[PDB]
């Protein structure tokens, strides 16, 4: 994955194109639908797609895109694939089993990006949801200095060709930073981020370390149950995103994804309709004026459509903290 392409570059000196495509589901979804929209997604010139182990859409976003190597459609050193280890194999010993694990579903020699999903461990097993009687997951504890330690290995193993983390908290951020022998800092961290929870202090902090920040919940989160309060505020029904997107001839979405962009943000997008899909492309072809960059500030509102209630007890929730 080489310079021409609409990228930043990782803190490790390798490309992330900036407008990513995320394979994640609304449940109601057969996971089959995932090499569908990946498909779709690479014949609309998507080289950046996002996934998890927990997403369990690994083997069908690997077909699609096999099938696209193999057709010649694409290379795949051009295709830009994350994953994320899932709380369930957060120790050290378990990390590196669950990448290769991944591998094996994809049918890949390596990802591009690997992540810890959240900085909360659960109870190891095959299933990702451990729970007790009560319905409430089980946690269990870990070192998440040595969970980063082993994502190090992952790398040195040429698994994975960049490591960083997803949803951790400025504190969270530090403690790896400040990690002894640390060998590779985080090159991201993957967290929510659209005009009601703009995340401006976790955005600056991660640029002062050179972390980017790779926003998902750009439109406001697929709002899948039971992730996503079902009655908080549909993101792109906001009446000034309809507004500025009239003004621009654009839709909310544009709007939305633009913003971002033009804050240094990679952009993750999901849609399960293809013509939104080809839409979210449209991001690179407009600019949204300064004043109007200020306008869309003003919305946060904190706002958080998956603040991962069901961890709420956690030790390490976090989303308690301000940012
Ligand atoms: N790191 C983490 O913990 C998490 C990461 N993710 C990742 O983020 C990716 C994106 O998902 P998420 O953040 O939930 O969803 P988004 O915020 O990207 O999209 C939200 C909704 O916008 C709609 N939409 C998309 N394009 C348009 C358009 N052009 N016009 C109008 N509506 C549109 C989609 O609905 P419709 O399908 O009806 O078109 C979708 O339900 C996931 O697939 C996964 O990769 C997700 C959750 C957590």
């Amino acid at each position: 994955m080489n310079s021409k392409c609409h990228c930043v570059i990782l803190n490790d000196g390798n490309f992330i194109p900036v407008l990513g495509f995320g394979t994640a589901l609304p449940l109601e979804c057969p996971k089959s639908k995932a090499k569908e929209l990946t498909k779709i997604a690479i014949d609309a010139g998507f080289h950046h797609f996002d996934s998890a182990s927990v997403y369990n859409t690994e083997d069908h976003v690997g077909e699609a895109i096999r099938s696209k190597i193999a057709d010649g459609t694409v290379r795949r050193e051009d295709i830009f694939y994350t994953s994320k280890v899932w709380c369930t194999s957060l120790h050290p010993e378990l990390v590196r089993a669950s990448l290769e694990r991944s591998l094996q579903k994809l049918q890949f020699d390596y990802v591009d990006l690997y992540l810890i999903h959240y900085p909360m461990a659960l109870k190891p097993g095959e299933e990702n949801f451990p729970v007790d009687e009560h319905g409430k997951l089980i946690f269990d504890r870990v070192d998440l200095c040595a969970t980063w330690e082993a994502m190090e290995k992952c790398k040195d193993a040429g698994l994975t060709k960049s490591i960083g983390v997803s949803n951790f908290n400025y504190r969270q951020l530090e403690m790896i930073l400040n990690k002894p022998g640390l060998k590779y800092k985080p090159v991201c961290n993957q967290v929510e981020c659209h005009p009601y929870l703009n995340q401006m202090k976790l955005l600056d902090f991660c640029k002062s370390k050179d972390i980017v920040l790779v926003a998902y919940g750009v439109l406001g989160t697929q709002r899948y149950g039971g992730w996503v309060d079902q009655n908080s505020p549909v993101l792109l029904d906001e009446p000034v995103l309809g507004s500025m997107a009239k003004k621009y001839n654009r839709t909310p979405a544009l709007i939305a994804l633009r913003y971002q962009l033009q804050r240094g943000i990679v952009v993750l997008n999901t849609s399960l309709k293809e013509e939104r899909i080809k839409e979210n492309m449209q991001v690179f072809e407009f600019q949204l004026s300064s004043e109007d960059m200020k306008v869309l500030d003003g919305l946060n509102r904190n706002m958080r459509y998956i603040p991962a209630a069901i961890f709420k007890g956690h030790p390490n929730w976090p989303f308690l903290d301000e940012y």
